[PDB]
Formats: C-alpha cells, sequence, structure tokens
C-alpha cells in the first residue's frame, strides 16, 4: 500500500490517487515575502476548554489522538472559517534528522516536525461526508523546532512505548491540547488538501506562523514508533512527510503585517 519508502512514497501516490497532481495540493512552501496581509481575515478563535481526548493510535503512517467529536466540545472558528469546526484527532508529521519533518515550509526552511490538528466542518454532519466538500476541513499546522522542552507534549511522548506498532492503540484521556500551542495565534492561510492518501481537496489550511520549541529527547521518542505492525521487520516511523507541492492558482493569506 502507499507510504513513505522508496517505492511507495509520495513520488507513486499519484497512480492510485491521481488527484496528487490537481489543483490544491498540499503542503506548500509559504512564501513570506508574497503572501499578502488580509484585513478582513479573523482572529482565530480555538475553543478546546471542553476537549474530550479519547484514544492515542498507531495507524502505520503517523499517530494520532483522538477526541469525541459527538458534540461542540473542541472547535475552531473565526480567521478565514465559515461556521464551526470540530476537533477530530491530532498528529505530527517528523523528520528522521533535526533538519526536515515538517511539510509546509516556510522560504523553503523546513522545521523538525509539524503538528496537525484537524477540525471538520459541523454543517456536513461527520467527517466522512466533510471530506467530500471544498470547505470540509480546517487543518491547523503547527512547527516543532528542537530547543527547549514543550512541557505540554511530555505526556503524549511518553505513551509513544505502549503504541510502538501498526495498530496499537491506548486509552489517553484527558490529555489538553491547549499545552501544544504557540503564544501568538498569528497564521498563513490558503485552500488545499490533505496531505496523505487520499489526497482530498477539503482542507482550510492554516498554519502558524510561531514554531513551539520540543526538546531533542522528546523528537528522539518520536523517532523510535515504527511503521510495521508487531512481529514484521523493524521499520523506525521517521520521515512520514509529503513535501510542498505547485502552488498553482492559489494565494496564501496572512493575518498579521
Ligand atoms: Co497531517
Amino acid at each position: 500500500h502507499w507510504g513513505y519508502g522508496k517505492h511507495n512514497g509520495p513520488e507513486h501516490w499519484h497512480k492510485d490517487f491521481p488527484i496528487a497532481k490537481g489543483e490544491r495540493q498540499s503542503p506548500v512552501d509559504i512564501d513570506t515575502h508574497t503572501a499578502k496581509y488580509d484585513p478582513s481575515l479573523k482572529p482565530l478563535s480555538v475553543s478546546y476548554d471542553q476537549a474530550t481526548s479519547l484514544r492515542i493510535l498507531n495507524n502505520g503512517h503517523a499517530f494520532n489522538v483522538e477526541f469525541d467529536d459527538s458534540q461542540d466540545k473542541a472547535v475552531l472558528k473565526g480567521g478565514p472559517l465559515d461556521g464551526t469546526y470540530r476537533l477530530i484527532q491530532f498528529h505530527f508529521h517528523w523528520g528522521s534528522l533535526d533538519g526536515q519533518g515538517s511539510e509546509h515550509t516556510v522560504d523553503k526552511k523546513k522545521y523538525a516536525a509539524e503538528l496537525h490538528l484537524v477540525h471538520w466542518n459541523t454543517k456536513y454532519g461527520d467527517f466522512g461526508k466533510a471530506v467530500q466538500q471544498p470547505d470540509g476541513l480546517a487543518v491547523l499546522g503547527i512547527f516543532l523546532k528542537v530547543g527547549s522542552a514543550k512541557p505540554g507534549l511530555q505526556k503524549v511522548v511518553d505513551v509513544l512505548d505502549s503504541i510502538k506498532t501498526k495498530g496499537k492503540s491506548a486509552d489517553f484521556t484527558n490529555f489538553d491540547p491547549r499545552g501544544l500551542l504557540p503564544e501568538s495565534l498569528d497564521y498563513w492561510t490558503y485552500p488545499g488538501s490533505l496531505t496523505t492518501p487520499p489526497l482530498l481537496e477539503c482542507v482550510t489550511w492554516i498554519v502558524l506562523k510561531e514554531p513551539i520549541s520540543v526538546s531533542s529527547e522528546q523528537v528522539l521518542k518520536f523517532r523510535k514508533l515504527n511503521f510495521n505492525g508487531e512481529g514484521e521487520p523493524e521499520e523506525l516511523m521517521v520521515d512520514n512527510w509529503r513535501p510542498a507541492q505547485p502552488l498553482k492558482n492559489r494565494q496564501i493569506k496572512a493575518s498579521f503585517k
């Protein structure tokens, strides 16, 4: 099936998912000088006080921290968004080395990792219906650089031993995603896609300008995960990122001057 190897990686996905060569694929390079300030955007409203995390799952490509999305408990609104988007899961993309790992780039700079908080538009009733719409999802992307530890990440890092291999899950209740956000909500936004198969063109991307810092030790624990299932040959879960795709006929907007 698809993955991140030489024989099944990003360069191959178009064979099964022709939308890989589409008009609004993600990620992209964010050219900071060409993005334009848009005074009519909103502040973002991130309302995560009532979040209910449930579980963490190694799905063979990343790990997902899953939320109860059966009520408006953790929602994203405002900014470029019309209406209410419910948090379903977050995950990360990361590298084998601190010099790569992010999906989006900023003036061609790659960060060590990128956090994706995935939300679906409540007008479409469920995630599966939302991904079939051009405004179905809103993904909040946050860059990670290596430096100081991120305290609010530690509970995630320390459960990773229990979900080493594909298909393993663990209970993951009472996790507060607010502890993964930077101070500033300044952002760039553009219309794009999921960055993994099926690559659906359903995402309003909201990429924060300010990275969070995580420690070397924290990212090293990401890199101990496995893509494989238990009892299969070990293949470290690293470099689970798609490179930048052509911008095509899109403009990236900034919420800040
Ligand atoms: Co992602």
